[PDB]
């Protein structure tokens, strides 16, 4: 199923009928980052497998839902499981769902991830604005972008210089001094490493030469899909371990670990990320 | 179907049939760089769509022929509508037109693309002669020889160390000095993008460091298709662009900009490969 | 075929019922380092091709077996032909006689190749034992791993810090002392060239700013499905020549000069890795 006009209408159409819910932001959340989700207020939840021309997700399994409804005040709808490439999704699988979420009005789409700290100042639990990225697979002929360009959307040659809004980085900092938080509030260069492995020791030196300050395996294919049909992004990593530091004293990374951080910062990043979405501009 | 001795041989038939014409040089020009097909003389225009085995255009659309005839003297065939691997074409679309130019008695193949300048010695305008590479879709397991090796056209494992011709980069500055234009003229060696997202300011930033002087998102997989088969190479880029200024300076990238540069200097360029191609060696 | 647990199973049942011998070593030799399998004592042979799931490898042709029996009083087993991911094999065909030997009992993996020498103290005709590597095509989205994790093999994403084992590397050098061939051994990072072009002029001064030490166009694949699955392993390259001397130089890489480095030291390659497997820990 190509992710094109015609289909991403037809899905669109589905979701119209049943939820009510006319939203202009979008959310997407990393993996134990997803209690804001069961918050919605006036929600309705809609599986991937009952939408038309939804990707399936059978082989992966675990939760894949639409979830619609208000927060803040303000119209949103979010992905509550998201697709990563490294479980074998095609680009036309990752794109169809973005391009549904323009089709029902976005306008905005806030996106946080689990992460690896590069840069020498970054420690587990720290939080990082994404200001750019290095696209291994985009440059590698493993663009989400790569195919046929589907006019209607965007165009065949995207600039992606102002992928990140600078005014929603610009706020989110805002909201952590309000809170007295700002001094876990870096910013950084996104590394995408399409995994599923770690990133080997030897990796992340390279990368640390290269002015990567983070690196990751999700978040870019999103990014690039939002900014060529014109939705803004405020993307935002959560830091599990310094894969230097590691390097250096020959520490372990695993996901074990990870979940750990992510507990300990959950219910900081849905209350940052409550204020956010409450106070995105009209 | 796949880019063989057999399939190559069949499509060769069908133009020679229909052509008459025994050319030992190809060209293949960068969007709005192809004016010099319309000048061949006592020419003959066969579409893709017509010859057996040649790749399905359709879904790109726009223009796709092979045009054979006589420029300077001298017997050419002209690939007019080049396919991109950004568009999904596989390894063995892009290579069979190459693989027929060979059957047809190719040496010599010259080559021009519009791309981005990373040197800081380079402005909009400024022709780069493309001395090397580095093939980001290659290191990754996207090289365009990925495949079974068809051993009538060349080795398993081939040597890319002269895959640029010096003499042809020695000729090419001669006729620019000969004509006072080679303050325009610079060298360097070219990155493969795979495209299509422009390069991002931290990707360009990441360049600069690994040496690259000039990025853009085709011409590679055709240089190792002709190195593979024996056929000398010049490539020659037109830089649209500096994107290490423009990172510094916030500004943008976008096809409207690169067009109007390709018009400032598609006549200069024409009378540049016109004399390349009189000149070629006997 | 997917290399999940059912249809390696299946594999092993054949092997079982026709070898009768438990191996727990495995060995993976190099193009023209092979000499060692021709030595297994009480051995059986088992041509790829009767193995039921195992990958069809026809189109490229030559040899294909998998060799059972004893060397140095353990039990063995060892893959006579190796599939390279350049030839187009996909991520489960790969794996999949890498997970057959699991389910056989192996428990350590030797390995060879033959390799290019970046880091400038390497010669034509030194070994490296490989410390760590850098996988541009993981980095780019065709990592081994990529599709849906097979549970009962490994965790969805492994930590590749210990691939390498340490303890074995030692062994390997110890030997080397002992016999007075430790000027030739050295230690490094390999890097990942999906290939089948050898590393342009251009990308080996690359290599050689992002701290590698050697380039080829094997091992990672097999080195992850490996430590995914929990057998340890070594590896070591044969240098065939150092890629920045001849960029340095002008000087020509091609297959017919590595093949003549294979059979200088393809004798002392088979004495080593004898002593390496009678050694091995109980
Ligand atoms: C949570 C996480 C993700 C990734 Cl890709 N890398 C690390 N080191 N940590
Ligand atoms: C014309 C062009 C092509 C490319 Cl790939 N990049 C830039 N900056 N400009
Ligand atoms: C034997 C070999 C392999 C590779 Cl990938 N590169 C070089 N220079 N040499």
């Amino acid at each position: 199923v190509v992710a094109n006009y015609e289909n991403a209408s037809m899905a669109a159409d589905y979701i119209k009928r049943v939820s009510n819910v006319l939203p202009d932001i979008g959310i997407i959340c990393g993996s134990g980052l997803g209690k804001l989700i069961e918050e919605i207020e006036e929600r309705k939840v809609i599986p991937y497998i009952n939408i038309p021309n939804f990707p399936k997700t059978t082989v992966a399994g675990h939760v894949g839902n639409l979830v619609l409804g208000s927060v803040g005040g303000r119209k949103i709808v979010a992905m509550q499981g998201r697709l990563h490439m490294y479980e074998g999704y095609s680009n036309q699988e990752i794109a169809l769902p973005i391009r549904v979420m323009k089709l029902l009005g976005v306008r905005v789409l806030l996106i946080t991830n689990l992460a690896g700290g590069i840069n020498r100042k970054l420690k587990s639990g720290d939080f990082v604005l994404i200001k750019g990225h290095i696209n291994f697979p985009g440059l590698g002929l493993n663009n989400v972008l790569v195919g046929p360009n589907q006019d209607e959307f965007g165009p065949r040659f995207p600039d992606l210089s102002n992928a990140y809004d600078r005014l929603l980085q610009q706020l989110a900092l805002k909201i952590a001094q309000e809170n007295d938080f700002q001094d876990l509030v870096h910013e950084g260069v996104y590394a995408f490493n399409g995994g599923p492995t770690y990133e080997s020791p030897d990796e992340s030196n390279m990368l640390l030469k290269l002015g990567c300050d983070v690196v990751g395996m999700s978040t870019v294919p999103e990014v690039i899909i939002a900014c060529h049909c014109g939705i803004k992004v405020l993307a935002v990593s959560l830091i599990a371990n310094n894969s230097i530091l590691d390097a250096e004293n020959d520490v372990s990374i695993n996901h074990e670990k990870v979940l750990a951080v992510a507990e300990k910062r959950a219910d900081l990043l849905q209350m940052w990320f409550k204020e956010i979405i409450t106070r995105l501009p009209l």
